[PDB]
């Protein structure tokens, strides 16, 4: 294989190569154009080391505060039905609608796997909306909170067009922290420098900068409260309060044990109230810390008392629901409320003490936020250019390996040179005609008819010095074009003023009678089986000039009909009335009929098909003919197509030029 | 070997490759599903060092204190009989039951080997239960402690369904400490920061988080009773199991199946010696006259399915023989296998049928006096076969029987003689052949293989033509050459061979540009 | 391949090589002379560290203060329609006009299509100007501010000619910071040393030096402020702690803190203020031109190598003679409706045809008859050029020559010689013409010609008529030589039919277009039909140095006349 061989193969398979490469680049383009853009924000913090601070910034303790303030456990996803709907909606300029949820508590299934309860919210207008957790339809209004079926929800500032759907998940706080931490990054950048470069990635550029601002200010306020915690009374207050709360918890546990020694609604409302109590206590502590380190008119503090009022309304409604349920389960619910609230307050105060102790013994003093978080408006992902480039290169490599496989795995004949190497005489290379009448008659100026006329002139020289004027033409495999070749050869040799008889001795799949118009009664079968004479089986082709004998009816014993002496009688009789007899015969690698017939033919030619037959196939056919005493004069390569690989591997494509005056 | 040979061999064994690969992938997927998911918890600890903190955290002091606190010496395993029961029970969705045991004293059997006493608890309801250590049945109740048979046992809050069994082991404290130490790891993420990352793996996500919190607090209390260690992050469990790593398990299954399939394919390719194409025989200088294909099919195939592909190949053989057998001494054709079960009587009988339908009188002699079954095949008046004629107790006219779906006369072997080789040496055999060479146009003789017995060599001296029958894959080229040289050495010339039982192969096509199987040719109606 | 072969290939392809290299170099000079020059200013900062100061200089705080000070959110670009108008305007010596904007407030639509609002200002004179945002024209004057259509604008000191347009964009402050940070670079020349090199690039040499001085001064002020903030905090605490020896001690401490606060100069030193390098750093014109030259050369050599290795055509007669094909002539390209042998008898191609004539006289003896059939391998191989001119050169020697045009499909010898086109060869073959009605005299010729006639529907079957052989047998006694012109044998079979009656047959192979295997296939197809091709005529030979270095001869031939 040389350079010209490879260039010819590429030129030939250019259609496959172009199609595959274009498909791969199309996939790369649609990926780069439909994948969700990922933006990046970064801040700069100055530290008065910084490896403990890099590890403490990425801790669940610092991040968990950011999930708590920013409600990052409420995941809202605009609902696009396909895996591509979001991207194509972005392309068409539809602004991604967003809704603001300040309080969400789902019925909290906690099954085996789905630890993240989910609901679907459908937008009806700028004010009201529909919800459906598990088919249970609910109607809510922005503002007025919803407490229905163990679902608490407050949607504010809905900013989507009607009909927009949203999947709302209450993913667990630890999952929220994991998601935040996976996209968050902290680096000193100097190793000595107090310069910390915080980065955060995400699909919403406005939200990731809020998250990173929250993180930066959480860490800032932690280190600031470190300075004032040394003389603060909070340490002693907690050290005194924790034993009291622990004693109350132990008393509640003892009371629960004494009373013990499962109503669905009772347990559900118990969980509702416990969650409300956790949120209220955490909000009280957050309000205290904010009022210490921030102002009342600060928007955060405003959000704080608004959330507190919301939680108070929810707790009042829950208490009203409790008052309506029978006292027998009310007693158990009150005991469970006391125990669970004691446990929750104990855990929260333990976390408070832990945070205070961690803050107090920090060697770092003044920390200052140099650059507040700002989002680069150019997404860091997807990297469209490299994506499309890899798509092009991958398409090219795939096309090249497919072409290489199809070049190394092909065995069919590529040129008459392959046949003539084995010592097989090729008498014509008939090209593919793009075109029931004979081609040599419907289109006498066709290219394949010109090749067949060349075959006629070559045969007039070959067939001289033969036993008789009988020419048997046999395929190597079925669908080799054997009957096309033989019929159009009869058509061309007929117009030269010769009497041609075309016998169709394919008594198995012969269809020359249909192709010439059929008086199918009394074919070759009927003559061979003795129920017809020669004169009643010969018909005349309308557009021909040659007579033809059809196969007749398919007999059960074609090979045994052909061995009859009647066949040789017919051939000896016809060889005196006709200038040439051409016989249509089945392939020799399929049946043996051609081997029987070729004993009576003075010339025998195989028809090879261009790519569909192998050189070894042609040699096996010629040797199987020889083994039966039939000598094959040569071959007729059929169905040749123009190929540059022929023109560079050999010097000639063997396809043939078109030659007429264009008008 | 080239690319085409490799791809053809792969295509030929595509069923074997696919089956082996799919078995390996099935095993990998079954493992990835049935392997118990092992979770991971982690905690963050600050030091103000971190080299001795690791060695003290993994010490038996802290770990043993944790085990004493959480009663980690009481092992409980829900009982599923096979090594697959737990995995599939998890897969269907049954919540795994757990019973809370707080006080357990087994009698401390402490025999030669089994230092870990164990019992089986059977849950009968939410309330009571049964115990069997070595068949000793006990009945117990949640709450009320049990002190019977050297067994002290205290179960609280049975959480399961009745019928569940639980293996309860009281393993020694050092064994528990080693078990904890094996899944507990301490690392320093920054390698210079004060932070320590504590990790614990286990199958129960809640239990391991409790254990790691207890480890953290035992270390904290040990330090305080001083250099202030502080717990930054308490232990929380990653809900995604860290093992089994399903994707890599399945990928390794696929890749290993592919490798095993490929190595077996190359072993089979380099370890097969049989004939693969007629070209192999024709290289040696042997004339192959037909390559008979496998027929998917007591009637003769050339009669029950005359349009079969093998019958077409046999017709091709008939036309080859009409040309090879001229200029022969007589109309006697001896067909001999190379090895037993070379499909040789199949060929000779169907060849007799196809030569008979052409209006010729064919006589099929079954001169396999050792294992000949032509009489069985054709139906039979089994008396007076060839042996009886040879041993002198029959006339030529009494042994010939006409095949019904035939057209050719035949002579059965007769009774299996004790001296098959010495009967055939009788001049009566040559007299029979000389007589039949006038009343019949063709005589086909069935003979045993020459590499088994010498009978074919005796018979073939009186046969004008002799053809060997090879099986496609079973016989080797050297077997055919050895058979023909043994025929020559005894004065018999084998005209050529008939390759039999050819199957379609892509390796043949790519190695030799023809597969040699033959095309089907009919108009479908 | 060897040195001689590659040298010959480059010599032959020198026109392609030079043209490709010239196109690449014109692209290179166009890019180098039209790309906007980029100047670089540098300043030197010394620290008495050096790791955090680098990140502080490139921070949005320092850069944002710079942008607020210099109003870098207002971007002003002179308007040129193409990507080359600015470059050519610079080449023509047109000094780039500038306007000075001090206050801009666009409506700030901030829609998805356009995040940053933009207007276009057209200068009408030295004082007044016009503005269009999206087609709404507003007139304004320097001085008097414009507050209309939610658009406020204050333009000062228009230095431009009337008709100049400026795209004026209001950049979001963060986008201005991004642009400033992209071009601004801080480096440490010592990698440890307190010396910091500040560089800034841009197309305005004065503007970048102003911006870099602004950055350096903001950084210096911030640095000295840090020393002053601590000192002022201590002084403020002392002052708030003021309530008699302690009173005097605190007064002395207050004075010390005052003098330490005012003495601000500290950790940062601005050694070199920013000055612009007058030589633009980009585009690096000379290396760009060098890359252009080398790239053109490499592309040319690669294309030449591909064309050399992918050409299969005939290159010398020796290629044909390797197989054993007799080449009786190699006819060069004639630079030129009359015949070449008659219009230009002294042509080089006619001299080659005369050599062919003398070779043919020897080749055609011991032939069956005086019939010479000339066939091609391909159409457009120059069959009829050679046939007609050979007939002319053999007719001037005083021999009776009959030229038959047996190409019944595309024969045009009648259109060449001028024609009484009625009664050609087809009409004689079709049975509707006599032998004597079809022979015509060539005017500037000397030989008879038989035109093909009307194109028949069956050219190959007409030639099979015994009338054709009768015509040949009759003409073989009224003429000294019959030259027959046929279609190519790889197209049709007519030449193979006619060659049964010709004593000599010659193939014409076009020099570059045909292949050696093509000629071999043609001759073997002739033999298969019982026609023996005596040899070949290579036609259309061109002069090539690759042939002279590969083979020992070019085979094109010398001119030979005494020049006067």
């Amino acid at each position: 294989i040389d350079l010209g061989r490879v260039i010819g193969e590429l030129i030939d398979h250019r259609k496959l190569i172009i199609s595959i490469t274009s498909v791969f680049t199309l996939f790369a383009i649609l990926y780069a154009l439909l994948a969700t853009p990922i933006y990046e924000t970064d801040a700069l913090i100055q530290i008065e080391q910084s490896a403990p601070e890099t590890a403490l910034l990425q801790s669940r303790m610092i991040l968990g505060k950011t999930i708590d303030d920013l409600n990052l456990q409420i995941q809202i996803e605009q609902k696009y039905f396909p895996v591509i709907g979001r991207g194509l909606a972005r392309l068409m300029g539809e602004k991604p609608g967003n809704i603001d949820i300040t309080r969400l508590y789902l019925p909290d299934s906690d099954d085996i796997s789905n630890n993240t309860p989910s609901i679907i919210l459908t937008v009806k207008d700028k004010e009201n909306y529909s919800i459906n957790s598990d088919g249970i339809q609910l109607n809510g209004v922005v503002g007025t909170l919803l407490n229905e079926k163990g679902i608490s929800l407050l949607v504010n500032e809905i900013d989507a067009k009607p009909g927009d759907q949203f999947v709302i998940t209450q993913l667990p706080r630890l999952k929220a922290i994991s998601d935040l931490l996976k996209s968050f990054s902290v680096a000193d950048l100097g190793k000595d420098t107090g310069m910390l470069t915080l980065t955060l990635t995400g699909d919403n550029p406005k939200r990731i900068s809020h998250i990173l601002d929250s993180i930066s200010q959480n860490y800032l306020a932690q280190n600031i409260a470190r300075q004032a915690a040394q003389d603060a009374k909070s340490l002693e207050f907690l050290n005194q309060q924790l034993p009291k709360v622990r004693a109350e918890l132990d008393s509640a546990e003892d009371k629960l044990n004494a009373y013990r020694k499962l109503n669905m609604e009772a347990k559900s409302v118990l969980d509702q109230i416990v969650n409300v109590d956790n949120q209220l206590n955490e909000l009280t502590f957050r309000e205290a810390e904010v009022s210490q380190l921030y102002t009342k008119e600060h928007p955060t503090y405003k959000a704080l008392m608004e959330k507190r009022q919301t939680l108070q309304e929810e707790k009042s409604k829950l208490n009203k629901r409790v008052s309506s349920m029978p006292s027998t389960q009310q007693e158990v619910l009150r005991l469970s409320r006391d125990v669970e609230s004691g446990r929750a307050v104990y855990l929260q105060l333990l976390n408070r003490q832990q945070e205070l102790n961690i803050a107090k013994s920090s060697a770092i003093g003044n920390v200052r936020i140099i650059d507040n978080a700002v989002t680069d408006p150019n997404p860091v992902r997807p990297k469209k250019t490299i994506i499309i480039v890899i798509g092009v290169v991958l398409g090219l490599i795939v096309s090249v390996v497919l072409v290489l496989f199809q070049v190394f795995l092909r065995r069919g004949i590529e040129s008459p040179e392959q046949l003539e190497e084995i010592g097989i005489n090729v008498y014509a290379s008939i090209p593919i005609s793009e075109w029931d009448t004979l081609l040599a008659v419907g289109n006498p100026a066709d290219l394949a008819v010109e090749a067949i006329r060349g075959l006629r002139t070559s045969l007039h020289f070959a067939m001289m010095e033969a036993k008789n004027n009988v020419l048997m033409i046999s395929g190597a495999s079925p669908s080799a074009g054997m009957t096309f070749i033989s019929s159009n050869l009869a058509a061309t040799i007929a117009i030269t003023g010769k009497k041609v008889l075309f016998i169709d001795a394919d008594l198995r799949k012969g269809y020359a009678h249909k192709m010439f118009g059929h008086k199918n009664d009394k074919g070759l079968s009927e003559f061979l089986s003795g129920q017809a004479a020669a004169e009643m089986i010969i018909d005349k082709v309308e557009g021909g000039g040659f007579d033809y004998i059809g196969r007749g009816q398919i007999p059960p014993n074609p090979a045994e009909l052909l061995m009859h002496p009647r066949f040789e009688q017919l051939l000896n009789w016809a060889s005196q009335n006709y200038d040439l007899i051409i016989i249509d015969t089945p392939p020799i690698l399929a049946v043996t009929d051609a081997a029987i017939i070729g004993r009576y033919a003075g010339t025998c030619l195989l028809v090879a098909r261009f790519e569909k037959n192998t050189v070894k196939e042609i040699d096996v056919s010629m040797k199987r003919f020889e083994q039966s005493g039939v000598v094959v004069k040569g071959c007729i390569l059929n169905g040749v197509v123009k190929k540059a690989s022929s023109y560079y591997r050999y010097g000639h494509n063997h396809y043939g030029y078109s030659y007429y005056d264009k008008k």
